[PDB]
């Protein structure tokens, strides 16, 4: 079957809309597999188990996903309220974040800022930012972030994965360099 694309859907269901699948999740984002399960079945994902969600967030080449006995979340990406705590680690000095030109010039004015998610996603991942560039149209931009610029003025910059980091805002002043890619 094709991994991809139910960890889209299940990415759906753990960030924007468990509601829609029968999931309630708990305040730190958790989901009771067999709610999920069922959720997917309903839906036509009729040969889903439980092996198979687990499946999904071991092999998930990111990250996106933490397990615990019986339960899963996504680890970041919300646009509903969940308190995620951080992984261990320090976040490096230069973080990406990949967007379209056409947005630049309102970044420029009014910072990096989250849309409908909980916080603004940074990356350690090149490759990574402009793929998530990619998702918003074909001409990219790759922002540089100023780490220590965030972390003096009183922004957190929080490890959620081995590569992604969340932060509330960026401010202008801390994207280093922009970095085109057509
Ligand atoms: N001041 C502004 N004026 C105009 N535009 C602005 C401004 N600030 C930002 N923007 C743009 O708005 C779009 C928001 O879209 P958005 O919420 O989908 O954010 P985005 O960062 O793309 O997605 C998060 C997922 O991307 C990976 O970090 C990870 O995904 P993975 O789990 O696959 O690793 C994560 O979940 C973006 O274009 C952003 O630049
Ligand atoms: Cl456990
Ligand atoms: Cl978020
Ligand atoms: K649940
Ligand atoms: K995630
Ligand atoms: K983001
Ligand atoms: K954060």
């Amino acid at each position: 079957h094709m991994r991809v694309r139910l960890s889209k859907t299940l990415a759906g269901i753990l960030r924007h809309h468990p509601g829609r699948y029968g999931v309630r999740l708990t305040r730190e984002g958790w989901a009771r597999v067999s709610e999920v399960v069922e959720g997917l079945r309903k839906a036509g994902w009729s040969w889903v188990e439980e092996w198979h969600i687990v499946g999904v967030a071991l092999h998930d080449p990111k990250g996106r996903y933490e397990l615990r006995n019986g339960e899963i979340r996504a680890r970041y990406g919300h646009s509903i309220p969940v308190n995620v705590e951080p992984l261990p680690g320090e976040p490096p000095p230069i973080l990406y974040h990949g967007t379209t030109e056409e947005a630049l010039p309102l970044i420029m004015e009014r910072g990096i800022m989250r849309g409908r998610r909980l916080k603004v996603h940074l990356t350690s991942s090149l490759e990574d930012a402009v793929s998530t560039g990619r998702r918003h149209g074909n001409l990219v931009a790759v922002l540089l972030v100023d780490v220590e610029c965030l972390r003096r003025r009183g922004l957190k910059v929080e490890r959620m994965s081995k590569t992604v980091y969340t932060v509330d805002w960026v401010p202008p002043e801390c994207i280093a360099e922009v970095r085109r890619e057509s």
